[PDB]
């Protein structure tokens, strides 16, 4: 039983982590697709795919989630929403369930015959990339919304410095 | 210490496996980039990125190589050889050494200031994608050139049937 | 005498139909280019090129307009407005007149030396893709703005279900 | 019952015509996809999609085949063979059977669950685009391999002049 | 000592000219990259790369700035901000300093290890492409914001006519 | 009177230089388009657009040809030969004559209504990119086929080292 989770992870936060945990309770393995892998250096998508790979790797690992239980696959976007599901399938291992709270993602996979599950929201109020960026720019408390290992990486790559320079 | 290996893995064979083993002897982790991830269904590149992801996953895992010691990242090709190194860097975690026997790959990374190591050849005669395909088409003994788990996947996806239909 | 009409047809409505009728009064044949053929599953452009092909086919046919009097050619968009006219010319048969109410379309074809005619508006108030979608989402009376055969197709492909899920 | 035929039609010849006729005997309508629509001005693919649209239109029409029995849809190629079937589906109306003598085309549609029929060859010896071009360049008798209306178009666009200048 | 200036030059105005002059005071040569070279016919980016090439050529030349002191290189945009610096480097001669008031441009080149200088603003209030277009559309006094030779070109290509038709 | 010359300049050799000289005898200015600007690091196209920009700049300049008499514009290739002429026009200043010995280039511009001149060959035997590369790889006398300033650049960028590593 292999599930699939698609997210930009800009950046990978506690919301993303709790849901990945819920999913690992009902699936043997989880394919984690880092979407919009070609985007970076924008307030909405500031980190590169590679940097996001490190964030998930350290977070999941520091959280005791075995490496053999997931796959981290960067996926660039394409112009045709109609071929997007096939695009994912071409780049990933087989999967039976799709987890997403994104309407377009859910609809596209539904039309394709896949069972789509919208995981429960875990403090959508504070645990959102929008909020994380919003706090970084306004000197708010962003570190609280992210796993410690994710904060460490953002520190090592000078994430905040980058984001502020862009705003 | 993190190294980087780039290969099409069409398909992942014993040659690829032994070298990955040699590299794991001098590096803590290895980033395995499945190149030409957008190519499939051709005699030269018959399997999709996703199918190749399964091949490496089962092989490495069946060979007792811990999941935490490597990253499997599919990478599509781009039109400019000049930006290809940056393209890899954007999609991967940081790395210190590059392993490749491909002249273009070696040169591009050299020009970029990376130390490039050309791993020793392990029976280049039989352990080559060219040979594997050559034997599949001519009913030769291809199973011997591939890890058992890789043969199993090729069986489950009907690889041989596909390749023959294409030739 | 062959004219050219360019439109997204998202979806094909009574406005599009009346104008196609006006044009067939002064031209032997009409080339109908379904623009933005690569877009789908968005509130602005919900249907695929193929689905739109069916809409026009059934509508025009049900309206007694002979098949030999028009060509339905899907056309994807390109990044350079400067080459867009050439892009259309490359994919279509020769034509003498261009019909459009779109400023960019008109200007581009003018600069290219083509006579451009802005057909008269037929109830632009209700006969607009914006309005059709607006009514589908708010349970309004959309069926009235579309040819019956177009409503039938939207029913057979579950258009409304899709659009609502996206909003 | 709607079938699908995919071909470059470089140019549309008697071979293509007879097979389209055979197919119309067992299907209500035929979707004719002009593949490699982005290619032109090469010995292998000398005519543009638009020019090929005219060739099929005049040929089929001059042969008494009603316009309502087919769709002519230009289709550009894409880099991923894995998404090519979806690419066609996105741009065309629904279809039940696929006709092709091309191994890749057949395999791709098979893997996708479509019944694929390889139509019988009608003088593959002389009725091939390779041969048509071969004769045009060497002043051979090419006109015999093509429908009269197709010869007329090639004359009106100066096809032979173009091809020779390229060789 | 070779510097690099990146700008859309939509259109090339007095602001762009004064800064190019300031830069020529501390650098032997200046590489002038006309960015977004693939964009044209939009209120934000109305002129083609070629038209912009003429604007800079006449302006700089009419201003007595020797041709041997600069390079005018059109540069199309790419989807990955992460490879954009490499993209510029691939298309230009070597350079030591980067001049820009654009946050993204500055940040990207900084991350890449280049010294970035934000030239002083010269009447940013009136000397902006936004303002030039704003005045052209509202019959304002745009000619005052542009070098005379630039006005002449805009006259010869019917710039104002184009822009108004688009708005 | 402005002419247009299109060439890959891989690398810029004495053949390219003499012809540029012949053209400057009958035209006020020459637009020199460095084609295939996206290609590099291949035996056929080893240098980047930027490196080629330096080659032409030093060569032309060292040959006393005033900078104001030419434009050096890098041009990436596109997939549709049908839009290629428009692609060039979009990126360059206006021009009246086209100079090329390339059949495709000549044909495309002819079809577009431009007068095309095939300049006389100047020792096509030795003055060809094929030959230059052929000699670099086989330790032949390549320096003789290139302007001195071009040899200097190839030395400063380690051209020979690169090419050999690729072969
Ligand atoms: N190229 C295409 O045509 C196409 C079509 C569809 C989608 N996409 C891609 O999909 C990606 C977008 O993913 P996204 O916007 O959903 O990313 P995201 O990171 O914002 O969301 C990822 C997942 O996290 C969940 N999540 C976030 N915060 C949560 C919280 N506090 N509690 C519980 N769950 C929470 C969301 O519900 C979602 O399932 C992009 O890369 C996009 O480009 C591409
Ligand atoms: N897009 C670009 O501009 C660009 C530029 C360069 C390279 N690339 C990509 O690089 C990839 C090509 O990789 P490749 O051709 O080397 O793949 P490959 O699978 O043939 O080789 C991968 C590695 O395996 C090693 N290897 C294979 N058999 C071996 C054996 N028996 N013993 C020891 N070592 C062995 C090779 O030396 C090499 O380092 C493609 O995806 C290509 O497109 C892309
Ligand atoms: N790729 C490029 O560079 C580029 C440049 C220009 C245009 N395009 C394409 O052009 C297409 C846009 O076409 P559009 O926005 O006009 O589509 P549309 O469907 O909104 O309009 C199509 C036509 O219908 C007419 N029309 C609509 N309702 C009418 C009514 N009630 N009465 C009378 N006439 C009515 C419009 O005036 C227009 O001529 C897109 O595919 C766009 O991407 C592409
Ligand atoms: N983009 C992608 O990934 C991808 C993948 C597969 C195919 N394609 C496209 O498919 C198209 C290729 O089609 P093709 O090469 O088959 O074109 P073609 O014109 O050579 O052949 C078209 C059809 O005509 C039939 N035919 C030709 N001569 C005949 C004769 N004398 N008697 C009977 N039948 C005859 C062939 O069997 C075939 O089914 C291209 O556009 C190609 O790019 C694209
Ligand atoms: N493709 C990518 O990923 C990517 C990433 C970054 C940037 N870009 C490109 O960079 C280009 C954008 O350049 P831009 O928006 O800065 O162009 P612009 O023409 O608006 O500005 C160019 C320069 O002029 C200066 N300037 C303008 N008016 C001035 C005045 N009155 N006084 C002093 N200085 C003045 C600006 O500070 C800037 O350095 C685009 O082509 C964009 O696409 C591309
Ligand atoms: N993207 C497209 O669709 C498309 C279509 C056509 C051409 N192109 C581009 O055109 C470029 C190809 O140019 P090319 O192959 O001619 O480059 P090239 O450098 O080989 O030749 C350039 C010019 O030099 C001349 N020349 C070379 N040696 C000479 C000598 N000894 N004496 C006299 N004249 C000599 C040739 O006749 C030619 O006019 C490429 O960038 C190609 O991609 C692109």
């Amino acid at each position: 039983m292999r599930g699939l989770l698609v997210g930009r992870m800009q950046p990978f936060h506690r919301g993303h982590l709790q849901v990945i945990k819920s999913i690992l309770e009902e699936v043997d393995e989880l394919i984690i697709c880092i979407g919009s892998a070609q985007l970076s250096h924008s307030i909405r998508d500031p980190f590169t795919a590679g940097e996001r790979v490190m964030m998930l790797t350290k977070a999941l690992s520091e959280n005791g989630i075995p490496a053999s239980r997931y796959y981290i696959i960067p996926v660039q976007d394409i112009e045709c929403n109609a071929l997007w599901v096939g695009h994912i399938k071409m780049l990933t291992p087989p999967f039976d369930r799709v987890y997403s709270g994104n309407p377009l993602v859910q609809r596209l996979f539904s039309e394709d015959g896949y069972e789509v599950t919208a995981p429960p929201l875990f403090y959508r109020d504070r645990y959102s990339g929008t909020e994380v960026a919003r706090r970084m720019l306004d000197d708010g408390d962003w570190r609280s919304l992210l796993p410690e290992s994710v904060v460490e990486v953002i520190d090592e790559i000078n994430g905040v410095e980058r984001i502020k320079h862009l705003a």
